[PDB]
């Protein structure tokens, strides 16, 4: 089914946004793992794998609309150099993604592409979910303090 | 453990090579799925997920050597526009990767980084495995013919 | 139990014939596997393992008759360079073996070695079984055609 | 993948070495069985089947490197005429094989064929394992004495 | 079905041969048991029960051919007075039986009694099996020596 | 199999290094247990038992090469007097061991002792694994702080 | 609980005695394994692991009494060069240990350290157990003779 050229552009931009999130979360997972914050690390791994799912879903929609998925580049990565910074960087990436999705979503509605519109409403919904979580974690980070938060998310020497 | 600067460079190049393979295989999976060649598609999905594993393994080694993993860019993608071309493109990517790995591997040996050396020997071994498979598939493609090969790797209308 | 010198000669010739078949079938298995004709390959592997059994059985009979089993040489191998040729080469080897077994069998009867005679009748029976199969496969090969036969005996990319 | 002509030569020589071991072990199994040394016989059968595995593995590597596996001939067989001699003959064959493998292995390294190199390191490792075992058995043979060793490896009249 | 008078004669002679073997094996079982060679004894018991089966099979064939089975007498028994002698006596009895069976077998063939012929081929086959075993045991006896062989086939004081 | 005198020297040095690690880890386990840091203690016990395995493996290789394993002495022990010091002492011991293994490993390669070489590559790989872990733990120790780290690795009064 | 300085000295001497036994038994296990005396070897492995338990128990008591466990040295090792010698060397080590334990035990009683006293009574009891066993084995060794004993404790070629 031939799709609206601009909807395809939006989908490809969202895809690039996702590919960026995937790598950012995965690096954070690895980084957090090496810091000994296993519990924080597992969450990052999960979020990265969630984005992989979004990316796949989007690539399929692009092909169906007869466009060409472009995974050649990523937007700028934001790698935190510490526990709190990674939360900040991930949150920063979510806000940019939500901005982009709300925009794409409005355009899909205007052009009448119902299915593509709902995909963005679904993505918007998932991203607000991550935002909710990160905000709660950042809030808990300040309340507990650097050491306390690290303790809560660290693994004992005899773990796994 | 501080690592040899050039070993880290090689690891980051191998990582970029892998991130490229991951996306190339995934696009091929999606493309093959839309062509109705489900069986060919599932194989591509598997190979893409194998590369994801390699990438993760490499990022961890980089962090351990105290380097910084860089997933900001991918090498040029090779997207086939048909069944046979995708096999060709994937095979082309394997040869470039093997070339790079044999090079990195020699350098690790020369510098004495035993563990990093074996990682490249492991990657070289896996890639020769994929090459073996692709060559057999390309050979089978020419023997069966375009239609015959597509038939062998297609899914009936009542599938899954 | 001391056996008839010539029966032992026949047994050693049959053994050499079998050792030849074992290797011919095994190479064909490997060759067919690399061609992507897995189903054809599995049959060759089975036949090779059947011959291994015959060989073992014959070596035991030779030792019992107090002779010396000689596995130092094989008769000329017939390696096909393609699907149909391998069927032809295997069929060619069966005919030579049957010829030899019918001869040995008559001699065992003449000399009165009942048990050795039945072993050759058993071998003759198994070989006629393989001949039956190969003839049916060759016939099916011509009916289906090169591509069709290869298709029927090929494995999909997502196999095993 | 086209391979180095000399690596293929080495692989075919190793193959010939293995085909030789297979038959030597199998004859020893049969011989030992007729002597009533069932326990010694079962070990020989196992070792013969191990070599069969090595041979298969090597034939596959040869085909992948686009060479032609040659199973037409075997190196000279060494058939012991008694319990201790068979141990000696098998040990003699191991030393020749190890010599050949260490040589092939060095060449693979020099030419940079990593995978083929590791195959020879794997074979070298397995062969040193058999050598270890045989040396321990020969040592135990002299300590126990001909009759004692035969007793330890013999089966009672009511066995199996 | 009225049978050939001479085939019936042969069957009755074979029967007498078997009734003889049954008792010879059973006495040997008992003797060996009293000597404390339980493992040697169990084998003799098994062989005796095998012959019982042969005898039954033969009596049935005789009745079918409308002849009269005669179990009134046995051929001369051969009772060994020691471990090795019993093996010798049993082996001596096998050779006489095989001689008789090969003779009966030829006659059945000449007269065209197919079924009776195969019975003798079956008996010949079983007897060569026992001969094979006994020869291996006698060989093992000389290799191990009187004491060693007795040890291998003896039961500990706390057995069964 | 007679081995290279100097390879045996290296193996015995590696053995001494391992016997040292075994006792150092075990004392640390006991010490940490008495401090109430059960989780830290269990990890030390595991590492000590890992080294026991290495030691056994090395003693076996020495005997095979016909050398004489020498477990009469240990290198200087490094007993920490507190949580962080034990991590430091264990890390210090790993670096010395890696130094020794890389040296032995190069020599095995030079002399062509393939199997012994791989044992050192295996040991080097395991030790880099422990180093990775200890570095992550030391890093986590400074991030959490003395009290926080002790808390994370301590057992409640109602434990086990 | 601060302990009697001399009790701690005795405990550390007993510890050194045990660390010595551990290594002596383990070397004997390995040696016996290479000789092909698997059954004798498994017993040595068990005894070595028993001593490991004693050592651990003693180190814990030392720490509780606020002393410092010293595993830096071992008493002189006694490595037998043959089956019977290893039994002799192990027995020699037991007698020295018992001598030391009876001495430490008396001192603990005199000073009133009840718990430490019972530990030595427990060790004395276990050691007399090993002595009982070794004496029975040495006696059985002379009764059976070198070859007979080796036979009883050897493993067949098809073992494990
Ligand atoms: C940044 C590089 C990537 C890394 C490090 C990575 C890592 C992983 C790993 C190791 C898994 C296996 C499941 C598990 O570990 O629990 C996984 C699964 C998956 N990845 Fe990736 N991945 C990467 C990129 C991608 C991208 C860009 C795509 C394709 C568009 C993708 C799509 C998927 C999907 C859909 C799964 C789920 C598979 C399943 O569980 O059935 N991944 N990835
Ligand atoms: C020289 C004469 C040979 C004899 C008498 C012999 C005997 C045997 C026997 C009795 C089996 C039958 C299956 C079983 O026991 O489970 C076996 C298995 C096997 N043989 Fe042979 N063999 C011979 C040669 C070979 C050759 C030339 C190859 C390949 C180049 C080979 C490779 C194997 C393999 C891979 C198996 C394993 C089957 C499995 O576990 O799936 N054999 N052989
Ligand atoms: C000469 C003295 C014989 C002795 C001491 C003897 C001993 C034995 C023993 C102890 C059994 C009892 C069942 C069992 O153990 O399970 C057995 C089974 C048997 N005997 Fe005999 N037997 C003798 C003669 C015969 C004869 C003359 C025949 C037939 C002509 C014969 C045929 C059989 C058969 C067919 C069985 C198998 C039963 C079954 O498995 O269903 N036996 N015999
Ligand atoms: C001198 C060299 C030593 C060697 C070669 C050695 C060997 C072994 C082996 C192979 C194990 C591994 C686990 C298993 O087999 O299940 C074991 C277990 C054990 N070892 Fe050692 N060991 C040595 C020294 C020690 C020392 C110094 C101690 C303590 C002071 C010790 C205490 C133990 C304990 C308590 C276990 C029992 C594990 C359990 O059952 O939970 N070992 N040792």
């Amino acid at each position: 089914m031939k799709g609206d050229a601009k909807v395809i552009e939006f989908l490809n931009a969202a895809l690039r946004s996702e590919l960026t999130a995937i790598s950012q979360y995965w690096v954070h997972f690895r980084l957090q793992e090496d810091w000994g914050l296993a519990k924080m690390a597992k969450k990052s791994r999960e979020e990265s794998i969630e984005e992989m799912g979004h990316a796949d879903k989007i690539i399929a929609r692009i092909l169906f609309l007869e466009g060409h998925p472009n995974l050649q580049k990523l937007d700028p990565l934001r790698i935190g150099e510490g526990p709190r910074e990674t939360l900040e960087c991930d949150l920063a990436g979510e806000h940019d993604a939500l901005k982009l999705y709300r925009e794409a979503r409005d355009y899909c509605a205007e052009v009448g592409d119902i299915v593509s519109k709902n995909i963005f409403e679904s993505l918007i919904t998932d991203e607000e979910g991550h935002v909710d979580f990160l905000e709660t974690q950042i809030s808990l980070y300040d309340r507990l303090g650097p050491q306390g938060f690290a303790l809560l998310n660290a693994a004992p020497m005899d773990a796994a």
